[PDB]
């Protein structure tokens, strides 16, 4: 069980202007803090949002959150469920701010709603240096889907957050799950997110927006736009046949030639995009977020599973023999691996 606690600031708020926060459970044996950020999709306009906050609220506001919640998968704290990280301090940051974690702006007499995900993870850091951050020796800030978008937004940032405060000797970095999305031809969209980013006030890292420049900022929510540009070291963790890619192509699952070849070239470009990703775990199958399953260190890519690929990483940043960091099927159909969950 990890504990609610409610921002100390009260002007970092979800969508609806009430309190933004985290839930924590310490481990004071321990120097390793995982920042876990949670997905759920974003809303781009009034309406769209409006029809959000009717029937996804919990996604909009805080009022409505339970005092605890269980850590599974990478957040459980039991080696049986978690072989990497069990003895961590947990962290999992609730997403209240419909924007990718991109946004940063306020509700006012303008705004019908507050986008402030990216200053919701700053808040978040400087309330918890005040409960033992401050004597940690890796952050590993980690998301799914969303979330998964929102580390790659946000990574460099923190990073430099923590220089400037002080904490030089903190070691950022960040693990990216189901984030990485191909701007694609659908098989039967890109207008949402730049709608979006103009509607939140969307932030991106910097080296990024200083390649597109103004007006094309949408081009860094995609991972193998941003990727090159960030400094802190990036795990990416990704189906090659993401379910939420493939209801953005218009895919559902007697399959004919046009569309077995559309699927196997889906694959392919996935495969080429993490070609220079020495830190990645993508294998062959159709699913969508993984790391905080509690089944999350079923699936195995080459023989090696996600737990280990992820310790394999860590002693990289202190070729390993046997203990590989950039593990991506080959074979080019859904669940020609066997290990893929059923
Ligand atoms: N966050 C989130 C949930 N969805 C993830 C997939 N998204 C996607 C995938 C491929 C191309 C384009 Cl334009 C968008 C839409 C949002
Ligand atoms: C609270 O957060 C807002 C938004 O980031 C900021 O303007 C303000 O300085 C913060 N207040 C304090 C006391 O840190």
């Amino acid at each position: 069980d990890l504990r609610l606690h409610l921002l100390l600031n009260t002007s970092v708020t979800c969508n609806d202007g009430s309190p933004a926060g985290y839930y924590l459970k310490e481990s004071r044996g321990s120097r390793r803090w995982l920042l876990f950020l949670e997905g759920g999709w974003y809303c781009f306009n009034r309406e769209n949002c409006d029809s959000r906050y009717d029937t996804m609220r919990r996604l909009m506001s805080s009022r409505d959150w339970p005092r605890t919640r269980t850590g599974t998968g990478i957040l459980s704290s039991q080696p049986e469920e978690n072989p990497y990280w069990w003895n961590a301090n947990m962290v999992f940051i609730p997403y209240c701010s419909s924007d990718v974690w991109s946004g940063a702006s306020s509700k006012s007499e303008k705004n019908e709603y507050a986008f402030m995900g990216a200053l919701i993870i700053q808040e978040v850091v400087r309330e918890l240096l005040g409960r033992g951050l401050s004597g940690a020796k890796v952050l590993l800030l980690a998301g799914s889907s969303a979330g998964g978008t929102g580390v790659l937004l946000n990574v460099d940032r923190v990073a430099e957050q923590l220089e400037k405060l002080g904490y030089p000797a903190i070691q950022v970095r960040g693990l990216a799950d189901s984030g990485w999305f191909l701007d694609n031809k659908q098989y039967r969209p890109t207008e949402a997110i730049r709608r979006g980013i103009r509607y939140w006030n969307g932030v991106v890292p910097e080296r990024c927006r200083r390649q597109f420049q103004e007006g094309e900022e949408w081009n860094c929510f995609f991972g193998y736009k941003v990727y090159p540009t960030l400094r802190s070291p990036v795990f990416v963790v990704q189906w090659l046949f993401d379910e939420a890619q493939l209801t953005v192509d218009n895919v559902h699952l007697p399959v004919q030639e046009g569309l077995r070849l559309y699927i196997q070239n889906l694959g392919r470009e996935l495969r080429h995009t993490l070609k220079d990703v020495p830190a990645s775990f993508a294998p062959a199958c159709l699913s969508h977020e993984i790391i905080i399953r509690s089944h999350w260190t079923d699936v195995q890519v080459k023989g090696t599973s996600l737990p280990r690929a992820l310790h394999c990483w860590d002693r990289s940043l202190h070729p390993l023999k046997g203990c590989p960091v950039h593990l991506v099927d080959s074979c080019p159909w859904p669940h020609c691996n066997p290990s893929c969950p059923t």
